[PDB]
């Protein structure tokens, strides 16, 4: 069971108002801590909901994040929801974009996707 | 309250073998559901640990992915461990190199990273 428990999962970003403005502001993540690295150089952004961590780094040296094909490595971030239909009216509301709402192939549950200010997919799942 | 809870995290891999290798074999991730996707083509892969989720695109299709610099999107994954040294020790007799012990720079607690057949970085944290 050494694995068993995520501790934080880490987003590369490209503008820290756009990071606030989304994750904090919108999403509802609260400030855990922020710090700026010189050396590296960028800002080290920790955030909280619930019992889980997200860690952003941000900084305008990271290209774009490959598409047609995606590369190796995480690819998506699936939130599980309770009711799919609310949770896309509040981000359309906050001017979030949502895909055509479709069930999942092997499943059959709702799922849609959003995308971060970067084009990073975000899943919403029942 | 909406966002509180990870389904799972994606993962694109390059190759079958080595994904039951690592993250089946040596993580003790349980298998969920496995099936084709002729379309697309690519194996999806669903594992689950304890009431984590995976969910693992395998496909010859993807390129490296990027570093140096790493690009916009998911950059980590982070485990929460509670006694590191044996954590290292159970990887390191599987194979899988962990780099040298550090403290987290603004938390004081212990961390390392060790890396998925596609050198995807997964972290240990205290």
């Amino acid at each position: 069971m050494f694995f068993k428990e995520i501790h934080h999962v880490a987003i590369n970003a490209s503008n820290y108002q756009a990071t606030k403005n989304f994750y904090v502001e919108k999403l509802g993540f609260e400030v855990l801590r922020e710090n700026h690295r010189p050396e590296k150089n960028d800002i080290k952004l920790d955030l909280k909901l619930g019992s889980q961590e997200l860690e952003i780094f941000i900084s305008d040296q990271f290209p774009a994040r490959p598409s047609y094909p995606e590369a190796l490595g995480l690819r998506h971030l699936a939130f599980k929801v309770e009711h799919i239909e609310e949770v896309i009216a509040f981000l359309n509301e906050q001017g979030i974009e949502t895909e055509p709402l479709r069930v999942d192939d092997f499943t059959g549950k709702k799922m849609t996707f959003f995308f971060d200010p970067d084009g990073l997919p975000l899943e919403l799942h029942e």
